[PDB]
C-alpha cells in the first residue's frame, strides 16, 4: 500500500507533485494532495511569479481553475514549444500532476529537498516524497478525502 510523490524545488512557494510517475491526479485528490503539503493549488498569479523567479516543468498539472505547463526555454515536447504558463486548452481526460503553492516557503528558488507531509492524517498508506535528488522521506498515513480518489 504505497504512494511515491516526486516533487520539485518550490519557486515562490510553488512546486510540482507528480503521483506515482505517472499523470494520476484527478482535481479533488490535487486539492487535498497540497492540504498534506500544508499547501493549496497555486493561482495564476502565484504560478506566474513562480515561473519568473526561474520554475519550468515539461507535465501538465493543476493549479486553481486550469490545468498548466510552466515553461521558460522553448522545447518542441513541451507545451508544444510555447513559454510562459501554458493552459491546457483541449484533452478528453481529467488526471493529471499537481502544482501546490506553500506561502511559508522562500520568495524565490528554493532547490532544497522537502523533508515533510505535514499536514497528512491518520492512514494505512507509506507515502513517500521523492525529492529531484533522490532524497526520500517516508511516512504512514493518507491524505484523500473523497471516495472515488482511493
Ligand atoms: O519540506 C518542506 N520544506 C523543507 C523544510 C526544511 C528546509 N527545506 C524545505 C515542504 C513541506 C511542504 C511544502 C513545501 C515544502
Amino acid at each position: 500500500n504505497q504512494i511515491d510523490l516526486n516533487v520539485t524545488c518550490r519557486y515562490a512557494g510553488v512546486f510540482h507533485v507528480e503521483k506515482n510517475g505517472r499523470y494520476s491526479i484527478s482535481r479533488t485528490e490535487a486539492a487535498d494532495l497540497c492540504q498534506a503539503f500544508n499547501s493549496t493549488l497555486p493561482t495564476m498569479d502565484q504560478m506566474k511569479l513562480a515561473l519568473s523567479k526561474g520554475f519550468e516543468t515539461c507535465r501538465y498539472g493543476f493549479i486553481e481553475g486550469n490545468v498548466v505547463i510552466p515553461r521558460i526555454h522553448p522545447n518542441a515536447i513541451c507545451a508544444a514549444n510555447h513559454t510562459g504558463v501554458y493552459i491546457l486548452v483541449t484533452s478528453n481526460t481529467s488526471h493529471y500532476d499537481t502544482y501546490c503553492f506553500n506561502a511559508s516557503a522562500p520568495p524565490e528558488e528554493d532547490c532544497t529537498s522537502v523533508t515533510d507531509l505535514p499536514n497528512s492524517f491518520d492512514g494505512p498508506v507509506t507515502i513517500t516524497i521523492v525529492n529531484r535528488d533522490g532524497t526520500r522521506y517516508s511516512k504512514k498515513g493518507e491524505y484523500r478525502t473523497h471516495q472515488e480518489d482511493i
